[PDB]
């Protein structure tokens, strides 16, 4: 399925799938969203910022692989966003952001200005 990459443009190959069937649709930064950094992985939600992310088309079963690995048990919610390159799954923070770091900029890097 199509999913939004908010984990650097460098993304991650994961195990194999994420560099094999991963079709680069193109870059797509979304405004009115902000990025959290909760220690390991990041989180993204509607707010005030431009998330300089990238949109990919990966295999549908590969999607179930990511979902089953990420939110097995109930970690995040699936926010389906309709992009010009196709509707992509956005994972929104579903557990308290109390004491997290906020990138109101929307980009992972930013500080190269």
């Amino acid at each position: 399925m199509r999913i939004f990459v908010y984990g650097s443009l460098r993304h991650k190959q994961g195990n194999s799938h994420w560099m094999t069937n991963a079709q680069l649709l193109g870059d797509f930064s979304i405004d009115n969203y902000q990025l959290y950094s909760l220690g390991h992985y990041p989180g993204a939600v509607p707010g005030n910022g431009t998330v300089h992310g990238e949109v990919y088309r990966i295999d549908n079963a590969t999607l179930a692989e990511l979902d089953a690995l990420r939110t097995r048990g109930g970690e995040y919610a699936r926010q389906l966003i309709q992009t010009p390159y196709g509707s992509a799954w956005m994972y929104v923070y579903q557990r308290p952001v109390d004491g997290l770091k906020l990138i109101e900029s929307g980009d992972w890097l930013d500080r190269d200005k």
